[PDB]
């Protein structure tokens, strides 16, 4: 049984999202990091265990993982597919690593980057760092909830981890990020039954809206595929809230798991090129994507065995 | 009598220091939200209760306080008095508002954060925004425990709150913020005994260093200060770390509310400008100070009575 | 030098409200449970220190006292004053003995309201027994935090506690309980915004609606009232949700606290009868009372030296 | 593989059983909202994870099994049998559902159980509704530690899933569930040996007493069933505390899980019909019970697929 | 105002009671500890805040006082008086200083016990050291809630710390320490219902027996004092188990506090010697005092200005 | 089959408690270890949210064949005494083994008074420690210590006895040792010579690189790999105690493994050292005085029984 990182870590209240591109001749300082990272999230771990639920999962590119290791590439590793819709794009930015650090305190977060990137000085350049948030009860910037039909138990080790399907690179995973910010003037322009209409559930109660009510443009719908069997296809979220106050930022941090980046990819067109009863995610309207990469999350046997 | 803000507050995990310049014109504006910053305070905070523990404390600058206020000015209240000493320097840097926000999570911070500058849109500029983290154990980001000899209890209400010396501002205190980048590489490259003599403490279990061992020019020895009096005069601080891996800074937000501003300006000075046994302050050699502002912060009725 | 009862208490979760009549010949066995009744408290609540927050608040009524006592009496302890509105009717119901349990959780409460029931078994009818629970975020059964606006600290002990205007009574209380059967689906029939209009705040955010909005038949609006000096009359408020899924019944159990009843029945009259703004309240239009009764809560010395 | 309901929950301070019958012509209804249980206790809960620990358990009864579903029968799934001792009798009362819901505060259970009864009015009535506390140190009404005895892990997940024994039904539960009412004054009326007598374990320390001092009618003596293999027979209890004050209810809601009925029965048995050495369990010399229904509590996934 | 000592601490669940004499010639680096105890308790307890909830209350001998300080000595300060009573003794024996310190957990205790001795070493000799732990219930080790009747707030002010009566020392106290140890063999032969008649009070519920039904040879009774004044002499409490299994010792460390020894020798002379209505204290027919002294417990202050 | 609660949480509070088995008491331990599971449950049902209470109980080589008939664990011998050049690990008399844990002592306390009530009159108390851990994972040299622990699956694999002996399958071996510091010396050192000792950063819980850890440092000489190229792994969780009056500062190390050979290398390379190194540099401010093995059964193997 290959044991992979913690994707499928309980909910914590802080993130740190490191986006970092792999500088020339720094190729043999990122091979030993990664060898050494789950030593270094259990050395600044385990000091504040049990609450503390730190963790980091450590994401390679697709144009980076030809720079570092030779032999097999995973089946589905490839860039980012940049999106240009009629009225809105999803933007494929650089990235060679991911690191998805978690805790429930931000400090945790913060001691693991530090360790990391200390290691990583003059290796690499920083293309994105954003400190997240759990807000309130769950919700988001828009003020839902987010996170509730994310699958759970063996639902999502089905959904999220690699099999048999490709063999050598179980127990991995493909990460999709991108950076949303909101327009809150807008949105908060709306009244909550037009949020609702938009969302595709209900704001307090976070009751999903009945399928004779939901508009085939909501974010629930659209986002709502169903496999070749009648199953439904699943990705693991785990979207984080940052903001700078000054500057008038508010945005979500968005990040799924998937087994297969194709499922990912498909919610992406659905949303962004829309379908035949749909011309856009609703959401769309008030959220920009600023940045967008796809990473492959190893087995964590597969970085120690290097 | 008079109600103060809460300046003496528990201990917080989690803070946000935002400090604004009032733009010509916008004096109606800002006295708007001070009538009502104690309202927004519970708004957002009570529905957290009670471990939520979110306080909002205001300061208002010197030249801000005659454009707003027409009437006896706090007896202290001055700029921030720029020290130019022979190696480091306490640089002025402007700021007409400060919010000193505290809560046991971030979220709640930034809620609040939200609420008071979307009421001030139009009639401020940013200077700075700052989102502060409790790191480990009390522990600031040059590893030490901060915050140890924070005096407690009526003794701290003595040495904050302004009382029968200028009594139309009983309640008030004055708070002086500086924000502290560290060179990290080079403090890193002291030994730990090294870095107890440039303290005062040892770094592990923040013993106090004995009299004949503790240098002259350790932060500890050139902070304390005695009054012609005798008693040992003494501040409250809240120092909060702060940072981005990426950008490679790591820093201290230092904010020190006392009664008299005099007490903490003695105290920069012994720091900056040195005394007859020390040049000045070791941990200078360490940090550098980027802004530097006054502020006084009103009992809360004076505020509502608007 | 007089001390109240645990009427300014921290916030509970739990609590049991307990409403029983006098038997005829039950005077006496009635003056030896009050004699009592703090260190049954002690007892109970002890065991749970100090995160259980067990405390007991006993009321009065007025022709119960006339039966327990002699000699002078609390200056405004009348009955509950029945009010005939045009629409809407605050009925007055039999209650002579109040108990007010609170703590952290129900148990605590269970134990202590069947020790006081124990003693007293024989000798009091039960009029209304109600077991009330903290509803998420401290919200009501209307899905508005209730309690923002609860005066706190000086402010809170001036607004309940008797002083120097009755001194025989001094750190005594008045009590007024109502409760309230809301009717969920005619709320749950208006738009999030109409709700907002009837209570007077934002639903989500708890922000008070501007008063270039805020309805002058909105629940805010009618409840605020200021005296002659200009300064609000103010009252502490701990409304406890209650009900039960199959009878489909949905409460508030009010009760409020005020140093003199003129205050209460000031707001109680506002809602119930109107004013020249307003024809009445509309949160009456959602809200049903079926008792109402007021208790005088004395001071804990006088409950003791009997 | 089996997807069970929360039926090895944590422990949870707080409970709300609801148990109703199906109106003529609901069945459609109801049919609508087991497929949705699932999400509306996720869109409730979700929220205050993850501390909440909101669960809710949903029980079909034998009668209602029928008029629901087409297919095959749990094996195992009949009308609650009345008891009737020459003392003590269980008497059987009308249930077509239960929900037993779950959580940290009473708060969480209240709003799934408003969620769940708005979608079923009209289709539902109510027979009965508790609101349970935990109560002090895990202890029952009795002032007694309740629950020491309940399998854990590994032993628990085998006494209370239906396995390969009905593997259609695989990931299954059987709950049965009485309201006892209590006599506090006659129990309170006894010395704390004296009622150490009657439950069989000591009472501040919840020490088992030694096999030499335990009577024979006391309750731990009873529900203690071998096998015919010499294997104990497990049941998985979460009994809860509920009561009034006003009018002098002092309960404990008892609900049992078992992979099969039959274990659960041949304790109450033992406790209602006795032994050759024991007339009744003592127990319900100050225990009444009001209440008693059998429920067939499927697999998560069965009420998934519905539709 | 003077400062006093965390005598009044919300109670704890750890504690070491640290009893030492004064070698020859040791007075000195007493003194230096004295003026030092303060600020090692801060050290040590900072950083565990505000879990830790550590506080060290320092007690000084009869005998001790001359040796260290010039001038006024405490009113009541006097060796432990040894009760010769015709079954039962309390014995007396040596010891100049007392560290009674305080935790939420042991280690910080112990932690705090070790800089102390530390700096003690070659001054003082051991006398005794005792390790506590309450039970999770606040139980003793006979199984009774212990610490109920202890006074809270004000009342608990006004019955431990010294006042006007004694100007120079106000806001300090008196400690009384007596090492128990049980015979639980003899004592878990007694049923319950006589077990109660020892100790006063329902073991289960913690309810005190009534007036006509509690025996006068029961504790409760026995330490229920009235003075001539005709209100009740109350001492604080902290008693605290400890034990070893193989060594068979089941055993109580009784600590009390009171601004006044008399109040303590009255409650311990009617234990010991008994009145004309009851031969002794029921509690030492299963409680032998092996160990007893008497120290002055000084205002914070005081040791400071060392 | 049920192994006992050795793969446990964190505890911050244990007692060890080591006993032998009197001539005549062997009857009365029996009684004792068919019991001892319902005993676990009865003194933390009560306490069951936070209480995080459980007995590891094991068993000495000597005391197995008064107690049992024929099956043995193979791997079940006296603890093998060390006499290094320089520093000694003592084998002490040990029959019974009492490992105890929860978030409190009181808890731990009232369960070691229920075994020992029983077990009064048949056994000798031949150790009792009461142990506290600091609130930041702390050892009593002021490191953290527990960082490199197995967990999940791979805690499973190192401990538990599994088809290599059936018979005892779910059991484990436990090694226990008490330490006493010389804490004197060990505050004479600065923070880096002390780093080199243990082969860790002491602030930051870092392990050293490669090139700067030293070959005598802790964390190297119990890092073994075996044939495999494995690691070979076990569970400890060390327990400090002492007493500030009698200057006892130490550390209860226990260490359980699903063969006591993994344990026994471990011990052999800190005490009779490798090419590299004369000996761990630990025991430099470390004294042995107690040594004692048992084995652990599973739950299962003591109820029935
Ligand atoms: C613009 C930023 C986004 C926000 C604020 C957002 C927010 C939400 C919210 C509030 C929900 C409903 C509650 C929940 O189940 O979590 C939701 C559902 C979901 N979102 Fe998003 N989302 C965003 C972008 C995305 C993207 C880019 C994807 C994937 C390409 C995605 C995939 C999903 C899925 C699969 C669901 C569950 C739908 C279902 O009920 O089956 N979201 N999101
Ligand atoms: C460069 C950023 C600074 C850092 C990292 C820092 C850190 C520390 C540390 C580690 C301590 C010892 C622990 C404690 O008692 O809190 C301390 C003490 C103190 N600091 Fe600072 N400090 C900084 C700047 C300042 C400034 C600007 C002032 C006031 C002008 C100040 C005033 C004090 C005082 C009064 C004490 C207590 C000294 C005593 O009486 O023992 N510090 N600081
Ligand atoms: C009248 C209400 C009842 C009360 C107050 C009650 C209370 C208790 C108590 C205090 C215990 C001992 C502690 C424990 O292991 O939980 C216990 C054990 C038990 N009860 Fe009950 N019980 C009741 C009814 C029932 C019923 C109706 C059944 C089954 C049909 C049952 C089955 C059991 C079982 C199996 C045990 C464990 C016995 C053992 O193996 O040690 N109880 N009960
Ligand atoms: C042998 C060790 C002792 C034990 C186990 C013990 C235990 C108890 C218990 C269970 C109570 C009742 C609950 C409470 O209010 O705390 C109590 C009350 C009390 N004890 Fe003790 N006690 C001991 C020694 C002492 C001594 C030596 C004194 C006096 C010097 C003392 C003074 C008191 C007082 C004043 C009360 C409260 C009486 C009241 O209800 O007003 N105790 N003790």
């Amino acid at each position: 049984e290959p044991e992979p990182q913690m994707v499928l870590s309980p909910l914590t209240s802080a993130a740190i999202f490191l986006v970092v591109t792999i500088d020339s001749g720094g190729e043999d300082t990122v091979r030993d990091l990664l060898s050494d990272v789950a030593s270094l999230e259990r050395a600044v771990g385990f000091r504040a265990q049990p609450d503390g639920r730190l963790s980091c999962v450590t994401g390679i590119g697709s144009e980076a993982w030809d720079r570092l290791f030779s032999g097999a590439r995973p089946a589905g590793l490839h860039p980012f597919r940049e999106l240009d819709g009629p009225v809105h794009r999803a933007v494929a930015t650089p990235g060679d690593l991911l690191f998805h650090i978690r805790a429930s305190r931000l400090d945790l977060c913060f001691a693991l980057a530090t360790e990391i990137m200390g290691r990583l000085r003059g290796a690499v350049t920083p293309q994105d760092e954003v400190h997240g948030f759990k807000y309130f009860d769950e919700r988001d910037m828009l003020g839902f909830v987010d996170g509730t039909e994310n699958p759970t138990g063996a639902a999502a080790r089905r959904a999220v981890l690699v099999g048999a399907e490709d063999p050598a690179f179980a127990g991995g995973s493909y990460a999709v990020v991108q950076k949303y910010l909101h327009d809150i003037d807008a949105w908060e322009g709306l009244s909550v039954e037009a949020q609702e209409r938009v969302i595709g559930r209900r704001k307090m109660t976070d009751v999903e809206l009945s399928d004779d009510v939901k508009p085939a443009d909501s974010h629930v719908a659209l986002t709502s595929v169903t496999g070749p069997d009648g199953s439904d296809l699943e990705i693991l979220r785990d979207n984080m809230p940052f903001g700078s106050v000054g500057r008038e930022e508010f945005g979500t941090y968005f990040i799924g798991y998937a087994r297969t980046p194709e499922v990912t990819e498909t919610m992406l067109e659905r949303m962004f090129l829309g379908t035949a009863s749909a011309p856009h995610d609703r959401i769309l309207d008030f959220s920009t994507a600023v940045t967008g990469s796809l990473f492959f999350t190893p087995a964590a046997d597969f970085l120690e065995d290097l």
